[PDB]
């Protein structure tokens, strides 16, 4: 019932960065995708992945974008 997303304020490039996807109150396990587009228009995806968020992991997932 509360999905949060925490990235660094200034994302470096050519660097394996960590973000933080979190779900407070939901426990139905999910498969959820992360897309990294550009700002002004939806351009080519700079990154694209898929990570799974299960309550055995604590309903938080830390992808490596």
């Amino acid at each position: 019932a509360l999905y949060t997303l925490i990235t660094p304020a200034v994302l470096r490039t050519d660097t394996e960065e960590q973000i933080l996807v979190e779900a407070h109150g939901d426990s139905t396990p999910k498969q959820l995708d992360i897309f990294v587009h550009d700002f002004p228009r939806k351009q080519k995806t700079l990154f694209q992945t898929r990570v799974d968020m299960n309550p055995a992991g604590g309903m938080l997932v830390t992808p490596t974008i």
